[PDB]
């Protein structure tokens, strides 16, 4: 079994296109959640959402123009676009390019989306019904389909290793990454460009989330204040937009070549619920099971966990989430940290868990955590530090991340700091 | 690494529900093809498709209302019926229904699909369009995403394992199988319930793929002998529907409670075209280097092949994948016999590689190739024995099952009869 590292990272996200940017400003403390203006709202529960800021590609704007021509956009849903801008990044953070056979063949991708094209479904449906099966776009399929945002990375970038996509609801980014880490312990790749990507903002998907009550309604006049894990007035989550990528490398293919490297994985851990479609088990026996499959595949116990970067979607169950990880921590919940970064971001769906394997990532280099926004009045007394309203700068050397997605679908991912 | 063994099999196909059903129709020439009747089709391209016959259970008939009370199914699209069907069907067949906690935290499962549920978002966008957003049901989103196939069968057999989903096209069934098997060889799991799903004969779902030019339209006329792989006159596919599950188990937990066996999955190979977002490579190089990683996972030369149950779908792209399976076996082409099942019940989509790891399952225990019916005039000469018209008796030890899908997703399968 090999040892994999990452060594680019790459991401769009509501508060900018780009890692540094975006990261700037989550520490800063600013927040991506915003009236949704884009299409009528006047009419939902929820009328906010968190949304990349597209621009001309400076300031920290996204430029979708600079990673696919408008022509080739106009063929597919966002979320495969978010990919490919987020995938450009990371390849050109890891150096990494491959031109030659070997490198390309020993290269691939594994890019998940929770929802993938639900907008352009409907949207198909009306033509259909409206204007009759001839004016269905022969693009119409490719570019709905969630494992066509790896194709098009692939295609992009001449990857011909294993081309692969998960679909585990909020989850999604969390496995992805695992994932393509085992593609390369195993030895299928030397080089995965991993993670995870979601275009959930529209109407159809605000009124089905509104119409299962998972997303927050009391807000809409103040959204930044939305977002509120662990507070005692959440109220559901506010979705988000974009698309997190990293690019994972076999540690002796990385050494060999020079490349910086960010942080090792070390853990991965996967369990199921069967309790409910949506409902989280009132126990919380299966994210304890999740974690702990996690710290034992790191060879890990919970004094040396430094930061963890939570689930916390802002719904009743952050409280099942925080007792969870009491009982996996025991003695050492005073020392941890623990923040959800869904309270600037808010829930990025499929690509929530790979914006926060990336900024767990981040928390481990510049050793700071970031901060729970708006937790003015916390629900629960616990020891751990959940990093309230400004980040802490703290020695992180390792940090998990927890992803519990509809369906009990629950992973987890364990990073640590490389030394040798 | 531990070996991985398949102790049940279920299937929910378009000549039968049941495994034995559809295996015995299968070798007796059946097909599964006939006009759309269920909705309209006539302004179609494509009018035909390979359908579950739906009945009381009887005769090989699928009886939803087995599987999940009829206040259930209409709360989710038909993928996640079919799945719980065959997972129900695959249970009773390994004998394991776990009972006590340890059983269940070691048993997970991961059911894949392609599309998912495209039907019932077009429905909740007419809804949403014509009723208004507070008549969307609170089931809209649970019932159509893709890894609630996984979510209700974990929920309804209580397996607490690993929850996961994979969304890989055409590939989508092999990839699931494969990385179950993986997540037990690696310890994450003892037992895994495995496979592909797909619902994909509906209106929106016709009009999408023929508007990419995918399907057969030249014999809407004479539907049992559209598919026809290899064939000079071959027009496109014929869309299938239904799901194919196996359960794997590790071999000394199935050796222990003495459970069947029949048959170890020694293989699994990957890779990517990076060519077309769904047009082949002329080259047929990815299908190649997929074949040769999953023979080289699994230890064996291509003399060792006995059976190919091949992606063949009865588009341009048979002869490419013909070519590229010839360059792999090399001598051993005048040994081997390779066929394509789609010529039966057409193509299952995400479901697929499911369905022919089944079939290839069998081939191993009843040591005959099924044909690849309709191949009047092969398109191409070879040494490659294809199995026209009807099925051949034959020593089959070890089975390869190939899957080729959009976005140039590359996966194989290699089975290979249990010994010691």
């Amino acid at each position: 079994m090999r040892r994999v590292v990452i060594t680019g990272l790459g991401l769009v996200s509501p508060l900018a296109s780009g890692v540094e940017e975006t990261w700037k400003r989550l520490l800063a403390g600013e927040s991506g959640a915003r009236r949704v203006t884009e299409f009528e709202v006047d009419d939902l529960a929820c009328q906010i959402a968190c949304r990349i800021p597209v621009g001309d590609g400076t300031n920290g704007t996204f430029n979708p123009d600079l990673h696919m021509d408008p022509k080739e956009q106009r063929k597919v849903d966002p979320f495969i676009v978010y990919a490919v801008g987020a995938a450009d990044q990371a390849l050109d953070d890891a150096g990494w390019h491959p031109e030659n056979d070997e490198d390309q063949v020993r290269t691939g991708v594994l890019i998940g989306s929770g929802i993938g094209g639900i907008e352009g479904i409907v949207e198909a449906g009306y033509t259909l019904r409206d204007k009759g099966p001839r004016r269905i776009s022969p693009f119409f399929i490719p570019g709905r389909l969630i494992n066509l945002a790896s194709g098009h990375v692939s295609i992009k970038h001449k990857l011909r290793g294993p081309n692969h996509s998960v679909v585990t609801a909020c989850a999604t980014g969390t496995h992805a990454i695992g994932d393509a880490a085992r593609l390369i312990a195993f030895g299928d790749a030397d080089v995965m460009v991993a993670g995870g990507t979601e275009s959930p903002v529209s109407r159809i998907s605000l009124a089905g989330f509104a119409a299962c009550k998972a997303l927050s309604t009391e807000r809409n006049d103040d959204p930044t204040a939305a977002s509120r894990p662990y507070d005692e007035d959440r109220d559901g989550f506010v979705m988000g937009e974009g698309a997190g990528i990293v690019v994972l490398e076999e540690l002796e293919h990385a050494l060999a070549r020079g490349a910086k490297i960010y942080a090792e994985v070390i853990g991965y851990g996967m369990s199921g619920d069967a309790f409910h479609i949506t409902a989280p088990t009132e126990s919380g026996e299966g994210a304890q099971r999740c974690m702990v499959a996690a710290l034992k595949r790191a060879g890990i116990v919970p004094d040396e966990i430094d930061y963890i970067n939570a689930h916390g979607t802002s719904t009743m169950a952050d409280t099942i989430e925080l007792g969870a990880v009491e009982r996996v921590v025991g003695e050492a919940a005073a020392k941890i940290s623990m923040s959800s970064t869904k309270s600037s971001i808010g829930h990025l769906l499929g690509a929530a868990g790979a914006a926060e394997a990336v900024f767990s990532t981040l928390a481990i280099r510049d050793n700071i955590a970031p901060a729970t926004l708006n937790l003015d009045n916390p629900a629960a007394q616990t020891r751990i530090d959940l990093v309230p309203h400004k980040p802490r700068e703290r020695k992180i050397d390792v940090a998990l991340s927890n992803s519990f997605g509809f369906g009990g679908t629950n992973a987890s991912l364990v990073l640590r700091r490389y030394t040798a």
